[PDB]
């Protein structure tokens, strides 16, 4: 009948976490249809606000005052993305009610800012000494290790660790600052399935997260959905969103009890995050918070400036290679002979485990031996022989059936001159041998019902699963270099 | 090794507005030792502070309080470069003091925030205003046009500008806003000598200026020279420093009294400039200019992904078009007819009023006839032979004595078959032009006891240059384009 089946083969990638329909329970939740009545709320309302807004109904000034209708009505006669917080006493007791809208829904988020002050409020002067210092460290790798160490020195979480994410978004533990009776996470790496493409999405998208307690009760807000879409309220941008029972595991088993993470967007990407964990429940005041989402987006721009300086100057000094060898190659009696040449020659250009030249049936191995892999290679492309370049990190290495076999998985090829058989090859051998130093974490635990996966081990040992096999990936500006030279080459066939 | 030191190609550039050794009076500055020893100070302390500082000396609580030292200590006891500020009294003034730290010599800045409100001056209610301004624009003119506007309405300058540089490192003023009896200075181009090469460099570093009366006159720091080094205290990022007297000359014959400006940072060049001006002195709380320099920031990168995103999208449409005309000629009989007919073909490539092609001697053309032009330029190729891309908007024009003249300014051709001739030519032809020059481009240069000072021009009337002789130029992409079928062109000779 049905003749389909969507793709189900995940628990857990797929789980929305950006329309739980649940709250954290260090605040409340108000939610508004986009003419002012309210639609649901968070039933701890009336425990910390002292009213209900009765659903079906509005609020009024005798509940939440004038200064939360200022917002709100400048919000609900206003156009376009909404976005404010307002600063009032609610009762007894102190409130920061923030509010957004997001697809003609508008949310009232009241978070308690009670028992802290003015004086712990200093934090804002530390916050703006951080985006201060940011703007002028020169590389990534310090930048990363200077903000690491000074975010937990200016907000005492027991943990701050810089992740940084690789181009199949794997993620490394590359800088940490803790606690020192807690164990070192320092250069652990964990699988692209650790934090799911929607966690991607909302981490690039909404450039702060806090978790006040891992284990919190959440507010079911309700209604459960907006009687106008009769679909689930879009939170993606709100701040009371109930975490993920399965990284609440995973915290839980980790014996983390609160967490507040910074985005590092670049190129529309998540590049990085610090992430900040702390063994007992922890609470930051909003106001701090904002001028960590200030963080967020000055230390994107200023990492997104530093590596496009970085690759630029790749793509300069292989350029300025690039033209040395076919000045040489022109110059000289012999392509070929030029080509192969160890002081200069295709080996320089990229970097390779090996280089083998072929032209009119000659061929030569540089660093090697690897005829078997260009015949095998060229064996594989006589099935599809338009093609001009190839490239894997994932060749099937020749078997241990023979000494054929090796480790040559790594393969960039150019096809230079078709007519006569005028190839390049590049190699490389597996990666894992020389990175295999994270060490593994050992941590001794009752370990939660979903097993010791949800822990850094799992996430280590599911690491090595994914990269077992795989060459060093051929870079962009590896692969922009292959394609560079095969038309370099192309003029001296032309002119020879 | 060298045995010589590089020649600047002009005086613009000589001019070290790194190392004024002065300061603008509306502040001093303290200069001390990475042990926090006095090196130099401004004149001006004891006028301000009420203290005098000696080198040798350090600063004690009795002079600047508990909380200047404090940060000044954990300044001097941190790692890597400093920067921090913090508000405090003064005998009876109220200080913004601001540190940092560059080539290993620690600063202390102090600006008066007297006769200020205290609670609109807060920064981070600053920061949001533009940050949620910037980021609700979808391109460069829109973005320009409204963030000028929002600059104007926060600082009340009398005018702000959005100043954008061409290829040439000249610049135009692309929009403006202004005190409604104010001239428009809206359109007007200005030479590129207006921003000096090392002016331009330093602004990719320091993304703010100030300065608070171009009438000032500069409190000189004494020592001028750093006792650890006998060389001058680099002040590039200091920001009381003296804005150089030529600029300020020019400021007064623009009748500005007091200026600030921000860059624009793109690609690792300065892409722009805001540039705020205001008819009566004036002067920004630091909580702002920090807002500012935030701003710049995060402007720059969004402008940089606009201008990316556009040149992307030119890039793409052309390279399709690129390969379409390389699937017809590769699948017709001969090249040199699929080149040449309006069914894309050359011609369609690149805007241009007139095309040749060009192989084994034979000659077409096409919207005219251009085997004169063609003859010419390849009989004067023969100067350079090796050359295999020539262009020109300005190509020389013979005398008026027939309209079988080859008048046709613009030429753009490539060698791409030098065994067979092969050579494809667009031509364009005159496009008369006119630009308003901000002040006549008059000679920089007056003499006078200083010997020729590089003067600024005599008014800043706009006077028109009509351009004649002058095509439209072709551009980096149209180039760019033409290299790109040259190398397709040689493969498809290689093989034909
Ligand atoms: C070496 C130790 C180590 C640690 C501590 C580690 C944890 C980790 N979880 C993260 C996030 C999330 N993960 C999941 C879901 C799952 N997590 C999995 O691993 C799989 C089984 C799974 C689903 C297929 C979700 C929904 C989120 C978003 C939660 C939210 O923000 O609401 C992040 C980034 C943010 C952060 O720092 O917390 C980290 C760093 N990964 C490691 O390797
Ligand atoms: C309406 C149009 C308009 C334009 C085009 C404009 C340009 C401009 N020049 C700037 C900087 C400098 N220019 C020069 C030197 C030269 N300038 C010239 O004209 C000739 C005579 C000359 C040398 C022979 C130097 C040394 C500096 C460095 C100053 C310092 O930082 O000490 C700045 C940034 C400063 C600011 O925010 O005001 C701007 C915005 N200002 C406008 O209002």
């Amino acid at each position: 009948m049905t003749s389909i089946t969507p793709v189900t083969l995940a628990n857990c990638e797929d789980e929305p976490i950006h329309v739980p329909g649940a709250i954290q329970p260090h605040g409340a939740l108000v939610t508004l249809r986009a003419d002012g009545m309210v639609l649901a709320a968070s039933e701890n309302i009336q425990a910390l606000l002292g009213f209900v807004a009765s659903p079906g109904s509005y609020l009024t000034q005798e509940q939440v005052g004038p200064e939360v209708l200022r917002m709100l009505e400048e919000g609900l006669t206003g156009n376009g993305p909404w976005s404010n917080s307002v600063e009032t006493r609610i009762g007894e007791h102190l409130f920061d009610v923030i509010g957004h809208s997001y697809k003609e829904v508008f949310y009232l988020e009241f978070e308690i800012r009670t028992a802290d002050t003015l004086s712990i409020t200093s934090f804002t002067l530390n916050a703006q000494r951080i985006i201060a210092q940011v703007q002028l460290h020169n590389d990534t790798a310090s930048l990363l290790s200077n903000v690491t160490d000074e975010l937990r020195r200016m907000t005492g979480y027991d943990r701050v660790m810089a992740y940084r994410f690789r181009h199949d978004d794997s993620g490394e533990v590359v800088a940490e600052s803790r606690r020192e009776d807690l164990e070192s996470y320092l250069g652990q790496r964990y699988p692209a399935s650790d934090i799911p493409a929607q966690a991607r999405r909302l981490y690039i998208q909404n450039p702060i997260r806090l978790i006040a307690d891992v284990a919190y009760t959440p507010m079911r807000v309700f209604p459960a959905l907006n009687p106008e879409t009769n679909e689930s309220f879009d939170l993606s941008y709100s701040v009371l969103r109930s975490v993920s029972p399965i990284h609440c595991e995973y915290l839980t088993n980790m014996g983390v009890r609160a967490s507040m993470s910074i985005s590092i967007v670049v190129g529309g990407k998540l590049w990085g995050l610090f992430s900040c964990h702390h063994m007992s429940p922890k609470l930051i005041p909003y106001p701090v918070r904002m001028s960590f989402q200030i963080f967020s987006q000055v230390c994107s721009a200023i990492v997104e400036r530093l590596e496009q300086g970085r690759i630029a100057e790749l793509l300069r000094v292989s350029t300025e290679r690039r033209l040395a060898l076919a000045r040489r190659a022109r110059d000289a009696d012999d392509l070929f002979g030029a080509l192969a040449h160890p002081d200069d020659g295709i080996a320089a250009l990229i970097p390779c485990d090996g280089a083998l030249v072929m032209l009119g049936g000659r061929t030569l191995s540089i660093r090697g031996d690897f005829e078997r892999q260009a015949g095998n290679v060229l064996q594989r492309l006589q099935r599809d022989p338009e093609r001009d370049i190839y490239h894997t990190d994932n060749w099937p290495q020749p078997s241990e059936d023979s000494p054929d076999g090796g480790d040559c998985c790594g393969v960039l090829a150019i096809r230079f001159h078709r007519q006569e058989s005028g190839w390049i090859f590049w190699f490389r051998h597996e990666e894992v041998h020389r990175i295999r130093w994270g060490g593994k974490p050992e941590k001794l635990l009752t370990i939660g019902p979903s097993g010791p996966r949800l822990t850094p081990r799992g996430s280590f040992e599911a690491w090595e699963e994914v990269v077992r096999g795989h060459s060093t990936p051929w870079s962009e500006t590896d692969l922009a270099i292959a394609e560079k030279l095969r038309l370099d080459l192309m003029e001296l066939c032309l002119n020879h």
